[PDB]
């Protein structure tokens, strides 16, 4: 099979069609500790070994390595993460072939051409050899790359025309990727990638707030707080023992407001967009401010019900 | 081949006869950005390099260089534009020979003789060396020039007589060129060229109106508005998000009315014309006001169905 | 060669015998604009330079200089006109010698002798130096003058007798020249020259009528109207766009009738004429009124088929 | 007030008597660009709006509209020009009444009577509505016309007699107006107007010479060169950067010599003048050649110290 | 005090006269990171808080925000920058009143009048409330604006005359501002502002070159390279560890040559300038090419010894 992995910093997204026309979407959060897991026998398992150090999954605790740093797309951790995600697919273990991502800024340069060097460093990373203990790993044979902007506009761009342009706003954990594509993928006017502007901004405050609230925890738990920002009762079941939900919520809310400003300022680098779309899990978080700031009328704004998956789906339906 | 390029400021017009008696008319809008295009592979392409800077096509966005300035007929951009136009001809890439234009005022002087200096500066411009990346460019060998007035009257002038005169009104993007030719090209009484009076007058207001309407765009898009001035529904599909079609249409209409006055005033420099013709894409825009102002009876007024092409056709059928 | 130029105000008439006994008659209308002609290469040409100003031919348009003023026989324009006429002869360019005209009043004075002063001013005018651009002009060496009356009667006067007299009426564009010659050129009784009575009278009304009819034009075009006064259809092909042929024809007809009166009044200054002849292009216009007013019987009235040329032929066949 | 405006093509001349017996002469050069002026606040101002287009003053640069064309006496520009001139008078803004000019040829026709049609078209032009921005314009109520020949001879004609005639030569920018008036305004023998023979002849060569000398400029600057033709040092302060003062001066001198010829030829249409006067700013330029050509003795030749103003003064002191 | 801040994109320039007739010039580079500075106590300090986010100075490292984007004249950063600059003046902290800049294109519009809207948005920006921690900030009371072209010509324009024109070329980091002012500030013929043509062109290539040379750095460091382009030894002390000075210098030199072309092309929009001046820090970089291209003689070309300060000085000495 050719199988699609959108390897994001925080979540691996898979698209893959079992020959029965069965196209499947499978997501896997990345949260890895640099040591093995301790067993009590009932499929408690998934300890991986690669180039000295070893790893195993941990969703909940600190010293799961933080992956918001830029160079995640050449990390050894990345290889671990992707293997682990595909090992929980429900696929027949085998050799297979894949397509993966690069961030917008990685492919390109001063004269807006493919950065073959960085593209190939990427391909080479998935050659690294890795062992899971009691069990065989899938083998990853052929690798190719796509950028992280275009394909999420795919369907919408089709029924657009030839003289108009769709602004695709991709906000991920690490990177804000913006592209303007004129009227189908007939043309791509302008791209922009800002690897310092991600959802990380608030997560990496709220981590510190949770530590103040005596809940020193994983990045994943912190994101779980951000996802359920609206229910104070839910947050009671996660913030360890306090009336100081109050310290955390306000610190979270302040830093949330301060994300918007810098993201919107970045948008005013582009103009002449006829249609505007917002994809990525972070779309949920900024959607209304964007829609309102760009004065687009309802029919020209498309924001989907599974924003998190738009990109890998697009990669597939090319 | 000898191939005919009417190189207008805004549109390159080509006439060229494949030896099978096949004479072809091909037009190409000029809209170029001073940087390369960004690829996704499916003949996405056409990045040109000449004397330091580089260029690529963009129909839609600002910072495509505005070519309404006078000196376009010695611009490096011009060379780019003409090469690009011929690269989309469907011709066998090769060495070839061409004829091109000069504006009426460029050929001539105080004692109404050829301005060999300006004629030769023109020829020399098409010697400039240029590279397109993955592909070979046609080579332009022998160059000659014709003026931008005479040849569009050619057929009509033939079946005129010898004692009467045809007024050819050429309105282009930059230049209003008027000539009076007595009874076939047996004689040419009077010429006149006004390089400050072009269609640009309205385009360069409506550009600013579109920016007010939050549609900061290419000259080409603005011309597309002017071409479809009559359908408010069409203009809904181009004016980005507004009841303020209203601001744009009136500003456009006012500036349109104010073109006519200055063009008609210019005509009252000539007299004794028996026959009147109007050529160029701009003919469409002023035709009725001229016809009515000059009190010519129907049989003496000739305005064609492809006004935009009259000149290059004339160049050819000499 | 000695070549004959009847230099009339409006038309240069040439007579010249190629040594093969080949006597040729060639006429050239004078209509000159004080600036050079504009080329498209196909023998488009004939720009002359003399004593500062320059000239070129224009048959059709105003600001061709009007030559009905008296002093035409010392004008610099005259030199231009005569050179131009001989340059279209089909002669081998060279040095040559010529005879030319003077009006009746110019040769003579109070005691009816040659006016050597005016005769010599005339000769000196054809010494003026003149350049045509790409080409050599004929050189005019020896010059002599004849008066504008006698020689047109030449053949008829021969077979007349010795006791009877022939009235020669020369009506030109500027001048009415009348002479009575008794019985061959054995004697010349009486001359009379009226330089204010020419065909100009009607031409210079009809010019203004044509301007009323929005056909502001050359003197030549106006004469072309006068020549084809009889065909309303012809005049439709020249009068620019009107039911107001009506304004022009009546104004022309009125002024035509008013010529006759003053010319006939002038004739009643002479008496005792046995034979009457009318020469010049204007003869056509007044012939019947004269014939009828002078009650001459048919056999004594001679009006030729090429009245325009009678004088230069006479100059030659002396 | 009844206020006198000699509206010449190039300069508006005003005469006007503040009720304190204060008669004032005020002149204003016409040089107008078809767009508004850009402010820095210190009475930087004078932007006028009339019938679509707008205007403001510019003395120095090209695309100030050239007003040497004939139809200036029905131009909308004319109205602008006259308003502007009167706005710099130092008059109390108000309703007022005026007398203005027409060229000699405009008043008259084939039967030498007032051309009421053209006289009234003139009157109607000054009804046009015009706005200056921050400020009120004078209102022009009652309008009458005078011809451009007679009144400049006024005083001199008074102390002439009744049997002799004064030739008034008016040379303006566009028009050569000549009149012969017998012995006071007791009679006017003959008029003549040549609207193609003005000072423009040299100005419109020297403009092109200045462009050759890389000094592409206003008509006004060119006239400023003509006015200071005698000081090479002055012309150093205006001709932008060159030893090629040499190219300009000779081209100017040649075209100057070639004016004289055609103007003198025009004079030989008149005769029997006892007294000769030369008025207009152009008088300065041709005075000596005329005086010498007409062999008038000193006491019969009157050429004034403010030739430019003779006409408007005459209009007033009728 | 009224104190003069020329707020340029890259450098704040101050002029201010301590009542002792003491006029002072003080410049401050803008380079700000969106987080606070870390102390070791010895006046290590200058952390500012405004509308959520905070800022502090950093000259040396990336993620100091790049201010070459257009909208810098309404940025919150701008307010920070200006406060910071004035906090290092050596002034008594207080309420004070200021004048500041706008770019040429910001003041004006289609009908060349003040753009009150943009002028007032500017004034309002300096109302924003800001806190520096341990210390009081100056309070900015009254604000007015001047354009970025005129005042740098001030002294020179005074001793010019009234019929000639001075071309002031302002090249800044973001904007090329050109103005032609006729003979003192008696008149201003033509302005032009190109906000896409700044020194940024080369800086924003050389930034990327430095990253190739493993010296990923601040804009300021990159400018420091450009300033000391001539000493290879100096550049050894800044380019981190390489024989590949070679990669950087050539990339810098190429992009430098390609600035000139586009700036000179822009100049050929103006003509008739008698005097030419070049101001701004960028003047140093293009001076010779301009001087040579415009063929001005030495005495008409003025380029000062503190080009960077010409504008704020002019603002003051109005
Ligand atoms: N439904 C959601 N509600 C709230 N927060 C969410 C939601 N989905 C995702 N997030 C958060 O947003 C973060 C970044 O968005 P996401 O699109 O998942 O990044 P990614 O694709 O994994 N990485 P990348 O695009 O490479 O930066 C996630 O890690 C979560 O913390
Ligand atoms: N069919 C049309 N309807 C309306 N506007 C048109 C049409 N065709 C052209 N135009 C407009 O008229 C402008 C100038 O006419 P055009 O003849 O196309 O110029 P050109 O020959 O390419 N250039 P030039 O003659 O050098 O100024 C175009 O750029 C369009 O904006
Ligand atoms: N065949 C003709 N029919 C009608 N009108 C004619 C004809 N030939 C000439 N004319 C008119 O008569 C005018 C004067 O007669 P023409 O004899 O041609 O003058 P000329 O000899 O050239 N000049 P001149 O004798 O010096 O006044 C011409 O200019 C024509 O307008
Ligand atoms: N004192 C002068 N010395 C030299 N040239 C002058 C002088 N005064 C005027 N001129 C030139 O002569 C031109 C025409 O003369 P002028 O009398 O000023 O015209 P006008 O009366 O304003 N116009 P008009 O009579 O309608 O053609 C001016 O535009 C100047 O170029
Ligand atoms: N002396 C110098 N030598 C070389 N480069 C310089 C010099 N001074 C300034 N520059 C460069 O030129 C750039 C822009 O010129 P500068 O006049 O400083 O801009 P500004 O006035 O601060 N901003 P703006 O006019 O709004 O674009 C600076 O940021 C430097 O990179």
């Amino acid at each position: 099979m050719l199988v699609f992995i959108d390897d994001g910093s925080t979540n691996i997204k898979l698209q893959w069609q079992e020959s029965d026309g069965t196209i499947k979407q499978h997501i896997s959060p990345n949260s890895f500790k640099r040591e093995w897991a301790v067993s009590f026998g009932d499929k408690k398992v998934f300890n991986y070994t690669l180039n000295g150090e070893q790893y195993s999954f941990d969703p909940i605790s600190p010293d799961a390595v933080v992956t918001t740093n830029i160079a995640w797309q050449y990390s050894d951790v990345n290889v671990v993460a992707v293997h682990h995600a595909l090992l929980t697919s429900g696929l027949p273990v085998s050799e297979v072939d894949i397509v993966c991502t690069l961030p917008l800024t990685e492919y390109y340069d001063r004269n807006n051409q493919p950065n073959t060097e960085n593209i190939e460093r990427k391909k080479a990373n998935f050659r690294k050899k890795i062992t899971l203990n009691g069990g065989d790993t899938f083998t990853i044979k052929d690798v190719k790359v796509m950028p992280e902007s275009i394909p999420a506009g795919y369907e919408v761009l089709q029924e657009l025309d030839e003289l108009d342009s769709l602004l695709i706003i991709d906000l991920g954990g690490t990177t804000l990727d913006i592209s303007q594509v004129m009227g189908k993928l007939s043309g791509i006017s302008k791209i922009y990638g800002d690897s310092s502007l991600g959802v990380s901004l608030v997560t990496s405050a709220v981590k510190d707030a949770l530590s103040l609230a005596r809940t020193k925890g994983s990045s994943y738990l912190a994101d779980d707080i951000i996802i359920h920002r609206k229910d104070n009762n839910y947050l009671k079941q996660r913030i360890n023992d306090e009336n100081k939900i109050s310290i955390v919520t306000e610190a979270m809310n302040e830093a949330l407001r301060k994300l918007e400003q810098r993201v919107l300022n970045t948008l005013n680098e582009f103009s002449g967009y006829t249609h505007v779309m917002v994809i990525g899990g972070g779309a949920e978080l900024i959607c209304d401010a964007v829609k309102k700031h760009t004065q687009i009328r309802d029919e020209r704004f498309f924001k989907t019900n599974n924003s998190q998956y738009d990109l890998v789906n697009g990669m597939y339906l090319i």
